[PDB]
This record gives structure tokens, C-alpha cells and sequence, in this order.
């Protein structure tokens, strides 16, 4: 039984706690709301009064909090991380990973690795589970056996910030897929159709879209914006989604997409493909 | 003689793809386009170019329309006053009510029948059996046009209701607009960070097919009004905010504004603990641009 500490017992933190218990370690936990540890006490888990007491109990510290800001608040009075390895599974930006790595190095930590869990809690540890890890290969290799408790890990880079970079890119795709899906189900539901029958009809079409993504990535890399689906036509179809929604009394998402396509047309990029939109983003810090 | 007579109105990206599919399947084609020069590649293959929309419709018993919009369709059919003995196949993207408006316009003018279709692939994939076109309108009219329409791929008759193909088109294109908004954001981030877009597409591929798998479960939750799970909107909104900050760190713009705005309002209305299924009632109960 290796000693492990866990900071954070939210939806994901409790899923992590159960995986670590199942795999046979001596777990110490801390959470702002100590009552979230109730389901772990029967399984032989120690609840530490403070973040400092939690970190003192183990050589390996797992963190799964809401955000970077909560992480820095929680680590404020954790003064001695000498001989400790930090595994940070908290979502944030590439620079926020560098900021926590620096905070823990300043306090004597042996090593920092960052992970992005890419499944909901119920899939953690199951065969469908993937976690992206970044940081020094020797530190990943040191932790690989512990980390197997939460499912498959993918070492994506020795650069501490890269798991968060890739996390933020993949969650952009997830955000967009869910924005389109919520809009779709709102339309079909208000129109009196069955959402589950709609999902069956849709799923072929959605897997076809996923097959197009690598061709689009190649066009973006190669700056090849010519094809058979110009932004003028795409924008006309997005405008018809708004009017379909208005006709039904349903609200309208995809506003940022309409605004960036509208400006692309004004810049004379109306004849380009969807690849044409990437340069609209890469050259200007703006919320569309 | 042998080959069926077919008229096509519109020779844009998709209209030209249709023209080539109809030629290849062995039909006798008459075309009209605002820009007559778009027919140059069809004239060798033996197609007739009509001077006006009316003369085009006069040449054939079956009329295919593939124009930009309803507004352009209405304008283009302004002087098409006689549709007696003509079946109308409208493949122009528009709203459910615009499909009803065109069906009524062509009835008034004596059309035999009207079906609406939504092509769900780019022009280069038209004619592949795997390319699906959704068709709505009278079953008998669809069944009589099924052999002609097999030129452009596999057709799926979704409803006798003329407006249904456009309803389902607008819903499927909502998903495509979302997917592409997220994909453009993702490629802007990884590109500006100096990563390879093509290796990122490969890394991403598993993760995106996993999401398609989650959609029927979410649809069930929305139908059953089950909004409780392990991925609360407060946590999802924090992650979306970190996409904005990641982008700002790279000097890159940010999309997904409507998604941040509707999740913020959910959190404000006490639905911060709910799953993504909890957003659907935010849309269904209020006409609003987020
Ligand atoms: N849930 C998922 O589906 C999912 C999937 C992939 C990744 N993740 C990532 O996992 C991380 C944790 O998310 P979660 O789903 O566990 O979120 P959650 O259920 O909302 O839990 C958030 C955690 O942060 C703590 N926290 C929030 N504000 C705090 C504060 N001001 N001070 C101290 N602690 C505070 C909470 O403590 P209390 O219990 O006291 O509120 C809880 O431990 C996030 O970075 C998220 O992006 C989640
Ligand atoms: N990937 C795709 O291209 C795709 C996929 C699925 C469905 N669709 C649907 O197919 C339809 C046709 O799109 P497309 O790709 O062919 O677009 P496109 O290449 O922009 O062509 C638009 C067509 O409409 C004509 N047009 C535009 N404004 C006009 C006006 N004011 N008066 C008369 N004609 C006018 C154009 O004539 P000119 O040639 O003279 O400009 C052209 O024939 C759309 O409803 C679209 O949503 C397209
Ligand atoms: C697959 C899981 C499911 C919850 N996701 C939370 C989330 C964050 C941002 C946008 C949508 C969903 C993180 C994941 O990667
Ligand atoms: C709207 C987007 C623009 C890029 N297209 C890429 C593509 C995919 C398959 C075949 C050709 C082009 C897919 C689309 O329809
Ligand atoms: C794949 C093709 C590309 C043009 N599409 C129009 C469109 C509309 C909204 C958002 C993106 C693309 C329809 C399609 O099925
Ligand atoms: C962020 C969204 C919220 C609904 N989730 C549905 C889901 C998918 C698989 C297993 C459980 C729940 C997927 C997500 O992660």
C-alpha cells in the first residue's frame, strides 16, 4: 500500500479517490466541504483537517480542484513539498500549469506532472477512459503504475504545459459539438419530433463530419482555402438556422460563428472554405 | 428517345455537381444559371443552355432547383408562370416555412407535384452511394423520382410533410456549425502554439468519435428531462473560460461566445448543477440570440 494524498472531492475528485482505493493505496483526502469524504470513510480513507496536513501524509499528491485560482488559494499555506511529487489533474491554461509547477518547485517539490482527464467521472478507470499527461518522462514513468488506477494514460510531451494546451484544443471541439447539439435538439423537440429518433438519424452524419476533420487540418496547415463549400453559402445556411429557430420560438446559439463568417465575407474571403476561418482567429485577439 | 428529359435551375458549386451526376446517369439535361458561363463544362457533354428560367422549365417534365436561398428561388421563378405537367424537386437550403411557400407557389402555377430535398455532403461527394439526401413530400412523387435521384447518391424519404427535410436539414446543420466552430478554435490554438494540425487531427480522432457516441444518451436525457450527472455546467463554464484565457495567452481570437452566454444564464437561473441536457430548456422556452 503506497501512501497517496488527494486534494479535491468534487465529481471528478471522488471518482479519482474510488480508483486509487480500488488499486490498493493508503489514501488521505482534503476537500473544502469535508462531508464529500463520507462515502470514503468506510473504505479506510483518512480525512486531513487542512491542505498542509493532507500533503504531509504522503510522498505523492494528486490535485483535482475546479480551477487554477482555487489551486493557488488551496496551496497558499502548504509550505514544504520536499520529497513530494505533484500530479495536477485540474483543468486550466498552459501558463496556469507553468504557474503551479513554479509554486510547487519553490516549496521544494521533487517533480510536477499535469494531466487532463478526457471522460466524465463514471468512465474513470473503465476501458473507455483516457488521461493526457505532460511533464518529464522519468516523472511520468515513476507515476505510470499509480496512474493506471484511472485508466489509460497518454504521455503527450515532456513540456509541463502541453497536456493543458491539448486539453483546451479538444474542449474547444467538445464545446462546439455540444453548442450545435443543444441547438439541434431544441429545434427538433419544439417541432414535436422525438430527440432519440433524431439522434439515430443524426449519428451517421456526425461520424461523416469527424472523417472530414483531418482533410480540413491539412488544408489549414497548407493554407489551401479553395473548395466547393464557400463561406457565403455556409453563412446563408446558418442564417436559415436562426430563422427556423425564430419560426418555432426557440433560442439561437452559434452567434460567434455567424459573426466571424460575416466579417470573413467583408474581408473578401467569402469564396473560401471553413479552413479560411483559422487565419481570422490566429491574427487578432478578439471575442466574436 | 431513351434518356429522360430533366431541367436544372442553378449551376453553383452544388448545381454543377448535380448536373454532372444527372449527365453521368444518362439523362437529357437542360440548364439555366444567372451566370450562363457556369454551363461551359456541360456544353461538351451535350447539355442545352436555356435563355431564361421559363424556357428551361418548358424543356422537361422534371425540374431540379439548386439555388442559394428561398429569396433567390422566389426571384428566379418570378416569370415561370406555367408548371402544368411538371414535377418540382427543390434542393435549395431554407426554413420549414419557405418549403411550404415554394410548394404553394408551384401548386398555384399548376405543378403536378413538389418534393424538397437536403443534400448533406459537399459537391465532390455527390453521387457516392454513401452520400445521403433527405427527401420530404408525397411518397408517390418520391417513389416516381427515386431512380433519377439515385444519380446523386442514397435518398432517405423522411416524411410525407413537405417541410420536414428542411426541419431536419436545419437541425443537422446546427450540429455541423457547432463542430466546425469548435474545430476552427482548436486548430487556431494548436497552430499558433506551433503544433502540427495534421498530427493534432490524428490525436483528436478517437476523442471526437467518443463524443458522437455520447449524443444518443444526451438526447434520451433531454426527452426524459433528466439533468443530473457528474459534469455540472459551473465546471463546464470554468473550462470554456479557460479556452478564452488560453487563446488570449497565444494572441488568438475566441469563438463559442453563445455557449458561454447560455451557460452563464443557466448558472444564474440555479441550473449550475445540471448537465449539458439542462441547456435545451434554456432554448425551447424563449426566442433569443445568445
Ligand atoms: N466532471 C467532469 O466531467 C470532468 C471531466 C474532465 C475533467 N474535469 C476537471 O476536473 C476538475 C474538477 O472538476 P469536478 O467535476 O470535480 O468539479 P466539481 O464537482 O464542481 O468540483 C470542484 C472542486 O473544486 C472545489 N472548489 C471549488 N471552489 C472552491 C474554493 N473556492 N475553494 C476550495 N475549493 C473549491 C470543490 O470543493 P467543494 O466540494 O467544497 O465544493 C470541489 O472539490 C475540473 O478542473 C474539471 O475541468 C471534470
Ligand atoms: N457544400 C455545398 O456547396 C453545399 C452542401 C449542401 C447543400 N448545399 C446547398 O445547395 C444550395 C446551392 O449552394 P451552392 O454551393 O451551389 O452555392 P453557390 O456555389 O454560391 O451557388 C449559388 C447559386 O445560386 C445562384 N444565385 C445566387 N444569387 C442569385 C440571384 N440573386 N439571382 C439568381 N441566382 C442567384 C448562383 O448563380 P451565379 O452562378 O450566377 O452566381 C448559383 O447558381 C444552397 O442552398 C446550399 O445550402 C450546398
Ligand atoms: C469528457 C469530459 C466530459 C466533461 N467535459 C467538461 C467539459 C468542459 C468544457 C466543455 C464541455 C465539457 C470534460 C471532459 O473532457
Ligand atoms: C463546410 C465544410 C468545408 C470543408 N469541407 C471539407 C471537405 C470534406 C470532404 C470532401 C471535401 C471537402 C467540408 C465542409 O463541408
Ligand atoms: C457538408 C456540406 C457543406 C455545406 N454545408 C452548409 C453548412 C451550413 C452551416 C454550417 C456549416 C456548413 C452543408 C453541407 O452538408
Ligand atoms: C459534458 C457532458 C455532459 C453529459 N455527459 C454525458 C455522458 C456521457 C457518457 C457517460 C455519462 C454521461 C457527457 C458530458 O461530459
Amino acid at each position: 500500500k503506497p501512501h497517496v494524498s488527494l486534494i479535491g472531492l468534487g465529481n471528478m475528485g471522488l471518482a479519482i479517490a474510488n480508483c486509487l482505493i480500488k488499486s490498493g493505496c493508503k489514501l488521505t483526502v482534503w476537500n473544502r466541504s469535508a462531508s464529500k469524504a463520507a462515502s470514503l470513510v468506510a473504505q479506510g480513507v483518512t480525512v486531513a483537517a487542512t491542505p498542509a496536513e493532507c500533503v504531509a501524509s504522503s510522498p505523492t499528491i494528486v490535485i483535482c480542484l475546479l480551477s487554477y485560482d482555487v489551486t493557488q488559494q488551496t496551496l497558499d499555506e502548504v509550505i514544504d513539498l520536499s520529497g513530494k511529487t505533484i500530479i495536477n489533474l485540474t483543468n486550466g491554461t498552459p501558463q496556469q500549469a507553468v504557474k503551479v509547477a513554479t509554486l510547487v518547485q519553490q516549496r521544494g517539490a521533487e517533480s510536477y506532472i499535469h494531466g487532463a482527464i478526457m471522460v466524465p467521472p463514471i468512465l474513470l478507470g473503465q476501458p473507455s477512459s483516457v488521461t493526457l499527461i505532460s511533464g518529464p518522462k522519468t516523472a511520468y514513468e515513476s507515476q505510470k503504475e499509480l496512474l493506471s488506477s484511472i485508466g489509460t494514460t497518454r504521455h503527450v510531451s515532456d513540456d509541463i504545459a502541453k497536456a493543458s494546451l491539448l486539453d483546451n484544443a479538444l474542449l474547444s471541439i467538445m464545446g462546439g459539438v455540444f453548442e450545435g447539439w443543444v441547438q439541434a435538439l431544441a429545434i427538433v423537440g419544439k417541432a414535436g419530433e422525438d430527440e432519440v429518433d433524431f439522434a439515430a438519424l443524426a449519428s451517421p452524419f456526425v461520424k461523416s463530419m469527424a472523417d472530414w476533420l483531418p482533410r480540413i487540418a491539412g488544408h489549414v496547415r497548407e493554407k489551401q482555402y479553395v473548395g466547393g463549400s464557400p463561406l457565403t453559402m455556409q453563412l446563408e445556411a446558418l442564417e436559415n438556422i436562426s430563422e427556423t429557430s425564430r419560426e418555432l420560438g426557440v433560442g439561437v446559439l452559434l452567434g460567434s460563428m455567424r459573426e466571424v463568417m460575416s466579417e470573413a465575407v467583408k474581408k473578401g474571403k467569402g469564396g473560401e472554405s471553413i479552413a479560411g476561418l483559422v487565419p481570422m482567429l490566429t491574427e487578432l485577439d478578439k471575442k466574436w
